[PDB]
C-alpha cells in the first residue's frame, strides 16, 4: 500500500481550502478500506494532541483499489495559528490509506503551518 499528496504546500490560512491531489494504491493482494485526511496538532514527539475535521475522501465498497483523486480539504477559520501552539507543537496534515479493514496502513503525512497572512 502507498499514498502520495502530489501537490504539497507549506502553509495555509485558517478558513481556506487545500485542493489536494492524492494518488493511492492499496497494493497487490490488498483491498482499500478508506483514504482519510485529518489535521492534527502534534507534540515534539510526533504524538497527536488534537484532531480536526476527519474526512474520508475514499470510503465504502466498490471503490478503486488504486486511483488519483482531487479532494478539497478545509481548515476551519478558528483553528489556532501555528505561532500560538505550545512550545514544540506543530500541525501535521495526516493523509493516509487503510487497507484490509484497518489491517495495514501507509501515509504521506505532511507538516503544515497555519498562519495569518494579514499579519
Ligand atoms: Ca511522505
Amino acid at each position: 500500500q502507498s499514498i502520495t499528496w502530489n501537490n504539497k504546500q507549506t502553509d495555509i490560512q485558517p478558513g481556506e481550502t487545500i485542493p489536494l491531489n492524492i494518488t493511492y494504491d492499496a497494493g497487490v493482494g490488498n483491498t482499500v478500506y478508506y483514504v482519510s485526511v485529518v489535521l492534527q496538532e502534534m507534540n515534539a514527539s510526533w504524538q497527536t494532541q488534537n484532531n480536526y475535521n476527519t474526512t474520508y475522501p475514499v470510503s465504502g465498497s466498490n471503490q478503486p483499489n488504486a486511483s488519483t483523486i482531487d479532494f478539497n480539504y478545509t481548515i476551519d477559520s478558528n483553528i489556532p495559528l501555528s505561532e500560538n501552539l505550545p512550545s514544540g507543537n506543530f500541525y501535521l496534515l495526516k493523509i493516509f490509506i487503510s487497507v484490509n479493514t484497518d489491517g495495514a496502513f501507509a501515509n504521506d503525512n505532511t507538516q503544515i503551518t497555519l498562519l495569518n497572512n494579514l499579519e
